[PDB]
């Protein structure tokens, strides 16, 4: 029940007051009620509200969240976020302006990480992913976004020079392990890996996902994917590889480095296969009616497919920690995250064979 | 044709962004034409080329040219999902693609056409009803009039003839006259409402094929000038549009003509059919009821059109200095003051 500071307050009364119909149009500065969703130097959220005993004059919202960045793709993130409320996919926008934005309160929680595994929860996940890999998006087609952010991740990780001898120590061990011609052998391998083009979430872990309030008797919808912040058109092989991913990597943990690593805790064949049984009818809509023979092949494909694309997860995540040491100020230990990213990342290839 | 930069740039945007056989298109393959100029361009396959089915044959590009491009990005996405305004097919830095549609404009002729207009009105009710994730506090009218009043008095012209046109305009005593406009605006009631801001002929399309409905043959188009604004000023705005052709073939290329400003009877006829388009419980009242609402808004609409004259009066002042593009800016200042104090005349204001 955080309070923000003073002028944070002000700031926040006149965006609602001038942005939001109804009530809020002439509330006043004293009956305005404000909390702290989550602070940090950047992207803070807050959750501004109405008095109880104020009435609404129609059908505004009685309660919204407040973005604010902290500061192109402002561009892109803004004019997404619109389609996708249009479209009923993400909350509504209330209200837009250069520090940031006015959305729809959803009442929620996120997912912890074993909750990624419970069946009902997965098979939805495939299905909101199969979903919004299907629609059109007014952005560039063409995938090199997955190589390209690798490309500038590994340039500014070469440049890098650390004092904390402890930092230079890691760094020492993940450069020793030649990471541009990791990067080559990583994108030749996925040359030969068919996977198509769509729109992609591409940061599909639990925290991006919202359990909703009133729904947890839905079976099969009861869930949203949220912050496409870093969506675009890539392969999708990336976009289900990196979720998969993601079940090992818990983000709650609460002494350094604040995340637990547990090679184990990837889905089995089994929690895969269960997975992209619900994708796969979902993104081509007639599928179960194929031969039977033809529906595995496509189910091993696939497979191979998503399990080589995990491993681009893991180098791109790896390097981006890596940058993260360096520029970031937040807690959170970004060199041990990148050498478990690195750590699975080698596990990952014996495994496969590659 | 335009300039092979923009060309290969154009060539490219296309590629990148549209499905299909766009994906794979070779390069001396693109077509490419200019059709305004904030440039627009139409881009097409060639006729040769067969689809892969579901992509466009034809689509608009928009260029900015000369945050407003998040504003009006926003906004743009917004109406093609709601499938108010053209499709949106691709969002980049310099500007957009767009779907095409097939279409002419109106002439302006044809605004006080009944059918035109009622229809006219009906969109507009329509675009003034929808929700927008934007600044709704009215200050767009008062804060754009001080804006170009303060640029319109620092503003020196080389040319000695527009130096006198200048120095015929600034003897009415602008900031005065602005005074007067908000005081008697202060007074007029108008709901604060998503207006579109230049509501002209130039803006609305007569839809291909469609030319035999009564009542669905248009698209009003071209909304980068929109705000929450006063209701009035839309409609008064619209209303000085019937004065002005801008298709006049010499300089200083647009006639005014103030006696084809609507009739009370032809201002009725477009807000009977704005009211219940835009209320919707308004078909339902007493025939008096109906009455006395639409004579206040006669007066509503007649006192903001003063400040639609006022307003572009100035910019146009601004445009002289700034665009090289062909017309008589000076001219045209001067047609929207002289309508602008007829106006006050006509109203005894
Ligand atoms: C799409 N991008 C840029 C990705 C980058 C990194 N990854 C891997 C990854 C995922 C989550 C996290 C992570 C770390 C900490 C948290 C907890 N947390 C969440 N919010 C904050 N403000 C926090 N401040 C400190 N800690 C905060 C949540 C997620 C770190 C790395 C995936 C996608
Ligand atoms: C909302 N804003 C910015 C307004 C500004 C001015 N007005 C009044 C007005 C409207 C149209 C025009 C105008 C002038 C010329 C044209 C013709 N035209 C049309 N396209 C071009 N590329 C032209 N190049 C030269 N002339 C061109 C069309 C409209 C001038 C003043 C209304 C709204
Ligand atoms: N628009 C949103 N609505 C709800 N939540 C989740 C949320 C629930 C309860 C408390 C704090 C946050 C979001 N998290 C991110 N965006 C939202
Ligand atoms: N999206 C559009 N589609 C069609 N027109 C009108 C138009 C038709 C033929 C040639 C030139 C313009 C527009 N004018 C502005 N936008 C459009």
């Amino acid at each position: 029940d955080e309070q923000p500071e003073p002028r944070t307050r002000r700031r926040a009364y006149l965006w609602c007051k001038e942005f939001l119909p109804g009530a809020w149009r002439g509330l006043r500065e004293d009956e305005f009620h404000i909390s702290v969703i989550r602070g940090g130097l950047s992207n803070m959220l807050f959750q501004c509200s109405l008095p109880d005993t104020t009435a609404t004059l129609g059908d505004e919202p009685r309660k919204v969240l407040l973005r604010l960045y902290g500061a192109e793709a402002m561009v892109l993130e803004s004019v997404m976020f619109a389609i996708l409320a249009e479209r009923s996919l993400g909350p509504k926008l209330y209200g837009i302006f250069p520090q940031g934005r006015l959305e729809q309160f959803i009442p929620s929680r996120r997912l912890d990480t074993e909750e990624l595994s419970l069946p009902d929860i997965s098979a939805e996940i495939a299905e909101k992913m199969a979903t919004f890999h299907g629609m059109k998006m007014p952005f560039n087609k063409e995938p090199k976004w997955l190589f390209g952010t690798m490309e500038k991740y590994l340039k500014e990780v070469l440049r890098i020079k650390f004092t904390e001898e402890s930092r230079i120590k890691k760094l020492h061990k993940l450069l020793s392990y030649n990471l541009p011609l990791e990067l080559e052998n990583l994108r030749s391998l996925l040359e030969s890996t068919p996977s198509p083009v769509v729109f992609c979430h591409n940061d599909c872990q639990e925290g991006n996902i919202l359990l909703l309030e009133g729904r947890e008797n839905s079976e099969k919808q009861k869930l949203m994917l949220i912050d496409f912040e870093y969506s675009s058109y890539n392969y999708r092989g990336f976009d289900i590889g990196n979720h998969f991913c993601e079940w090992m990597y818990d983000y709650s943990y609460e002494k350094y480095p604040f995340f637990r690593a547990n090679i184990r805790k990837y889905p089995t064949k089994k929690q895969q296969l269960h997975f992209i049984s619900s994708y796969l009818p979902a993104f081509q809509n007639d599928f179960e009616n194929l031969s039977t023979e033809e529906k595995s092949i496509i189910k091993e494909e696939m497979l191979l497919e998503v399990n080589r694309f995990a491993l681009a997860s893991h180098f791109l995540w790896g390097l981006w920690s890596i940058v993260q040491a360096k520029i970031s100020s937040i807690e959170f230990g970004y060199m041990d995250y990148a050498q478990a990213r690195f750590d699975a990342y080698f596990h990952q290839k014996r495994k496969l064979g590659v």
